[PDB]
């Protein structure tokens, strides 16, 4: 009996926002937006944004969590004049994920770290409330307009809530007021598209790790 619409959830965020200074996108500058479809930066083809993304820059482009932490900060660095996000690559969070943060050589001079497979998609980030890395997984669109999240720990890459909406129902749970638990979202909706999602990009998917010539340069270290 839950509801779980991006309206109710805009209303939630506005009530948890911790931001003193909200910052709404104006419709027209909304209606301009596209992502890029792939992770190959020279491939041009663009897309659609979710839904929920768009909901969030109509409502505070700078919006702080219940955490008084940041959730769409970073993706607005990959805003083009055009309006295109362009997209990200998870290489820096890879690298720190093998512990390469602490050897002394660039990641310059390691690239590519992770798969520079053509037929990846691309990603957008998503600032978190935790050590996890968290993107939004561009495929394609579900029943809602929304894309998977992906989740990234220390080496490892999976795709987990079903949505930007799922994934911040649950990081809106914890305030007290709220109305509602985590307990209250195991929905069966969710759970429905999560499995969709895994079928349609598990090749994908699959296609998602370090780099062979990563492996190899380190390998090549002396």
């Amino acid at each position: 009996a839950m509801d779980i619409s991006l309206t109710n959830l805009i209303e939630l965020v506005k009530k948890v926002n911790r931001n003193k200074v909200p910052t709404p996108m104006s419709a027209e500058e909304i209606s301009r937006l596209r992502v890029r479809k792939y992770r190959d930066p020279q491939n041009t083809e663009t897309t659609e944004l979710p839904e929920s993304l768009k909901a969030l820059l109509a409502y505070d482009r700078d919006l702080l969590s219940n955490y008084n932490m940041p959730v769409i900060e970073t993706l607005q660095k990959s805003i083009d004049n055009e309006g295109v996000i362009h997209s990200y690559s998870p290489d820096e969070e890879a690298y720190y994920g093998v512990g390469m943060d602490s050897s002394g050589i660039d990641i310059e001079d390691l690239m590519p770290v992770w798969s520079n497979d053509p037929r990846l998609p691309a990603l957008i980030r998503i600032d978190h409330v935790g050590d996890q890395a968290i993107f939004i997984y561009i495929t394609e669109r579900d029943a809602n307009g929304e894309y998977p999240i992906a989740r990234m720990e220390r080496n490892e890459f999976w795709l987990a809530e079903s949505s930007l909406v799922e994934y911040l129902y649950n990081i809106i749970s914890g305030a007290k007021d709220i109305g509602f638990t985590e307990e209250d979202l195991h929905l069966p909706q969710w759970k429905a598209q999560q499995k969709m999602n895994e079928q349609r990009d598990a090749a994908l998917l699959d296609l998602e790790d370090y780099h062979e010539a990563f492996w190899a340069k380190l390998d090549a270290l002396v």
